């Protein structure tokens, strides 16, 4: 019943309730000859909507406000990146116009000024350590080490017990490590270890791309990433 890339046309998004309160939102976009689906975050703080990452780019990400608009009815008032690249920031531009107030790790914030990217308006403190944790409105923001990225952070759910692993986790069907192009490979799986130590009691798990899960993703990722590691 998830929506899988092919049913979702570049420049639409789709919502999937995962647990009460609790949504993916999934858009897609074209890169390289194929397309490809990306996934964020959309859980109820009381009345309002915080918003876990763009829908990747400025179009999908107004789509994905018209979505929330017409199937939710809450405003989205915060946004997380939970990692620089353009999947996560881009489209920040646009919940900055629409009013949301965007917030990411100041690592983020620094790489995403590196890359040229979008930048969001605040700066998450309490996440530069590995192994840091900070509470943001109904979830938690983990920062479990380098992983796909250097600043990438997970994001939990205790409500519904959703574990958000961003890019750091690969759904099943993928079977390479994805863009490693700013991962930390020799870090990757004991960043996967202090996820799966800290949220052990996950029920459901979400990758940025892809299918969700459940923990089961977490060893799935530490495989693929020592395949990749391994490749000779
Ligand atoms: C823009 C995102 C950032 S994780 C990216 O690097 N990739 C490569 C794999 C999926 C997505 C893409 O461009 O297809
Ligand atoms: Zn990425
Ligand atoms: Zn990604
Ligand atoms: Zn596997």
């Amino acid at each position: 019943e998830y929506p899988t890339v092919s049913e979702i046309p570049v420049g639409e998004v789709r919502l999937y309730q995962i647990a009460d309160g609790v949504w993916s939102h999934i858009a897609t976009q074209s890169f390289d000859g194929a397309v490809y689906p990306s996934n964020g975050l959309i859980v109820r703080d009381g009345d309002e909507l915080l918003l876990i990452d763009t829908a990747w780019g400025a179009k999908n990400t107004a789509a994905l406000l018209a979505e929330i608009e017409k199937q939710i009815g809450l405003p989205v008032t915060r946004a997380v990146s939970t990692h620089f690249h353009d999947d996560r920031v881009g489209g920040v531009d646009v919940l900055r116009a629409a009013g949301v107030a965007t917030y990411a790790s100041p690592s983020t914030r620094r790489l995403a000024e590196v890359e040229g990217n979008e930048i969001p308006t605040h700066s998450l403190e309490g996440l530069s350590s590995s192994g840091d944790a900070v509470r943001f409105g109904p979830v938690e923001l983990f920062y479990p080490g380098a992983a796909h990225s250097t600043d990438n952070l997970v994001v939990y759910v205790p409500s519904a017990s959703v574990l958000y692993g961003g890019c750091a986790i690969h759904e099943l069907s993928r079977t390479s490590a994805g863009n490693v192009a700013d991962a930390d490979l020799a870090e990757w799986p004991t960043s996967i270890e202090r996820i799966q130590q800290r949220y052990p009691e996950a029920q459901f798990v979400i990758p940025g791309h892809g299918l969700p899960g459940g923990l089961d993703l977490l060893k799935h990722t530490t495989n693929v990433v020592k395949a990749h590691t391994n490749r000779s």
